[PDB]
């Protein structure tokens, strides 16, 4: 069905919420530009973790080294991927920011690959993938700026809630505490 007041295709999909199915959403692997989607990336029954974020965003990159640090903790059970988005603050766009990152608004791949780079030269290899230009994952898991997502066996485990800079990144480390918890018994 078409929607007469848009000319396009009626949306019949139901935005992410937890217990509820993890989109399947494209994204773009930077070697190569390939084709994947999210799940893809789960691994059989084990949790996978998404962070969604750019350069440009402070809050990701402010946590990135505490992600990067449940990602060594938490590793032997859970898997964690990046995923490369719009930029939060373009430096081409609007309102003039004084983000330490002078980046564009991605016109291509090209462009937002250059921009995970840069990210990427900390972080040594996490799994990071880019959205694709249609931004099909920021839209999916409704994760333009920042958020964090587990999924596991298709399902959503844990969304990041919005609200204060600060939680999130809490919140995600208690779902894996627990997690961790019930497979190995509390640690000491």
């Amino acid at each position: 069905g078409i929607d007469p007041f848009t000319g396009q295709k009626l949306d019949f999909f139901k935005q992410a919420h937890e217990g509820g199915p993890a989109p399947n959403s494209e994204v773009v692997r930077p070697d190569g530009f390939q084709s994947q989607r999210i799940l893809d990336y789960a691994q059989g029954t084990r949790p996978l973790v998404l962070n969604f974020g750019s350069c440009t965003c402070p809050p990701f990159m402010a946590r990135m080294s505490a992600f990067q640090r449940l990602v060594t903790k938490y590793q032997r059970d859970v898997d964690f991927l990046i995923i490369y988005i719009e930029e939060a603050h373009p430096s081409d766009g609007w309102v003039t920011t004084d983000s330490p990152y002078v980046i564009p608004q991605h016109r291509s791949l090209e462009d937002r690959v250059s921009a995970a780079r840069v990210l990427q030269q900390g972080a040594p290899g996490c799994a990071l993938v880019l959205d694709t230009m249609a931004n099909s994952s920021s839209s999916a898991y409704g994760a333009y700026f920042e958020r964090l997502y587990v999924i596991q066996s298709g399902t959503i485990m844990y969304q990041g809630g919005r609200g204060p800079d600060g939680y999130q990144v809490s919140e995600l480390r208690t779902w894996l505490e627990r997690y961790d918890e019930q497979l190995h018994g509390t640690r000491p």
